[PDB]
């Protein structure tokens, strides 16, 4: 049930899960929650969500809060900007660490906390089987 779009493979899940139980899930399928790296790809994801909350690999990290990848991905702050609900991250109780893809349209992130469940996006890069390139 993986869903194909410019060089990487998603899945949109059935079942909801917290941010991490979900990441585990996506690596034990060899992937992660899915970042987004351009306007194109939030389109797809949004369009495809159809309406409903999926958990996305949106996160804090460092001492600052900084978000992040969690597919490693270096996160583009002055891109991604345009990629939130306005007024969002607003870190609602001081206790939203975690990102999902909630409203559908191009403005479409929020933070929640990460122990909420809901529905995930898992994403993983076409690879294909090739010999020893060493
Ligand atoms: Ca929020």
């Amino acid at each position: 049930g993986w869903k194909y779009f410019k060089g990487n493979f998603y899945y949109f899940s059935l079942i909801p899960k917290t941010w991490y139980s979900a990441e585990q899930f996506c690596v034990s399928r060899n992937s992660h929650l899915t970042s987004v790296t351009s306007e194109s790809e939030q389109e797809f994801l949004y369009k495809t969500a159809g309406g409903l909350i999926y958990w996305i690999g949106l996160t804090k990290a460092g001492m600052e809060g900084d978000w992040s990848w969690v597919d490693d991905t270096p996160f583009n702050k002055v891109q991604s900007v345009r990629f939130w609900i306005p007024g969002e991250p607003n870190n609602a109780g001081n206790n939203e660490h975690c990102g999902n893809i909630k409203a559908p349209s191009l403005q479409a992130w929020n933070d929640a906390p990460c122990d909420k469940t809901f529905l995930f996006i898992c994403k993983r890069p076409y690879v294909p089987s090739e010999p020893s390139a060493w």
